[PDB]
């Protein structure tokens, strides 16, 4: 199809369209990207990642479209400790994408170790929201947490300062237009604080003609749920 | 998700969310539902149908709602005979649906022979286009051809006299309001000339919570190319 569009106001136990990778499941009525103990608690070691089952296509080589994209998401990371770990990403890949042996912790479940910031090994683009920088494991991030675009590289090519409030849900839009090139992210809380980065990508020289998108998470010896609560999303093929 | 939209304004050869059964392919940018030769001239005993991969959320138990769908579609057919056949069809069923062994012909790749006729032996809503009517062998048909709406039967629950015009295109739209539980079908020809039939039916009482949609269409002894040049589709669930 040209276009396609699907909504997830909120994530009921019975889905038939999502593919689950890793430790992510559907409990109360939202996707828990990382796994939980029996009350519900975040714990240590785990990644987690869903996409949507119907691949998008992205961009067409014999008509010179590419499609003009929206994400809308909102989410909420809570943990006991005060330095919750590792992030959730928003992500687009190959449809027969799987979790990289040894992606855990900062690799965010994109990345395997040994290729993580070599761009011509990869083929992803991703939003994270990173809220683990420790620079003796995660080397490649500024010192704080951070919002960053992520092209082939965990090592993202740019990131924005970010705020991590516990328990509170971010509503995030992001979009891809064409015609400028132009992948913007916009993300509030409630209150209205808002933060925003953009980055300028050809994305027909990074992913193949039709992806399949989706979301990811992972804590490594520092752990935070990563609640996935509603999600939204919409492609057209456009003339550029 | 509660919603979910896709649209092929054309059907390019590069296929990534459409399950293909029986002889349906793509070519020349439409779908051909029936076998064609070499020469893209039709040929008996065919029988094909394609659904969209993804499912749709018809209608949801534990909230008390129902879709609101519309599909919106056109299609062609040409023979050389003067009884071309058999017709074509959109159709709704249990995500798992197969050609029936001995669907062929006026059966139209949707009924297995012994059960038919028997409601309380199927689960499948479909509008069919059907042109040909032969009392001796289509013994359920009007005896013309005719738009009919099918609920678990080939015995259409009611048909409208339709004309057949060889190689004009015929462009659809079927809608459902699950407020009134009113199936809708619209369908015109470029000069104008309309065609128009509804029937109440309760969704909920035939077809499971959550169904595939897609067309089929087939040929016994008489036969025509059973060509589908686009189709939007697009479904939301209510509350009623
Ligand atoms: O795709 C159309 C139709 O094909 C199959 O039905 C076959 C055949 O059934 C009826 O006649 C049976 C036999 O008739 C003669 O003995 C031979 O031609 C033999 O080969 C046939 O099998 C009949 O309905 C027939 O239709 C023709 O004849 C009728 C009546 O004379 C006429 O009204 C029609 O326009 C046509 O010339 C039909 O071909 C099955 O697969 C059906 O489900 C399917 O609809
Ligand atoms: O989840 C945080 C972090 O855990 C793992 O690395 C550890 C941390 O850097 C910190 O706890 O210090 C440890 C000792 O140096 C170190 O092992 C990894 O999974 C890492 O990727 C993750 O970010
Ligand atoms: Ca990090
Ligand atoms: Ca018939
Ligand atoms: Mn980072
Ligand atoms: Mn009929």
């Amino acid at each position: 199809q040209d276009s396609l569009s699907f909504g997830f106001p909120t994530f009921p136990s019975d889905q038939k369209n999502l593919i689950f990778q890793g430790d992510a499941q559907i409990k109360n009525n939202a996707v828990q990207l990382t796994k939980t103990d029996s009350n519900g608690n975040p714990v240590a070691s785990t990644v987690g990642r869903i996409l949507f089952s119907a691949q998008v296509h992205l961009w067409e080589k014999s008509s010179s479209r590419v499609a003009n994209f929206q994400s809308q998401f909102s989410f909420s990371l809570k943990s006991p400790l005060s330095n919750g770990a590792d992030g959730i990403a928003f992500f687009i890949a190959p449809p027969d994408t799987t979790i990289p042996s040894g992606s855990g912790g900062g690799l965010l479940g994109l990345f395997a170790p040994g290729t993580a910031q070599n761009t011509s090994a990869n083929q992803v683009i991703a939003v994270e929201f990173d809220t683990f920088y420790a620079q003796d494991s995660n080397t490649w991030d500024p010192n704080y947490p951070h919002i960053g675009i992520d092209v082939n590289s965990i090592r993202s090519v740019k990131t924005v300062k970010w705020d991590r409030r516990d328990g509170q849900s971010l509503n995030v839009l992001v979009t891809f237009n064409p015609s400028t090139r132009n992948l913007d992210v916009v993300a509030t809380y409630s209150d209205g604080t808002r933060y925003e980065v953009s980055y300028e990508v050809d994305v027909r020289s990074v992913l193949p003609e039709w992806v399949r998108v989706g979301f990811s998470a992972a804590s490594g010896e520092q752990y935070q749920t990563h609640t996935l609560e509603s999600w939204s999303f919409t492609s057209t093929l456009l003339y550029t």
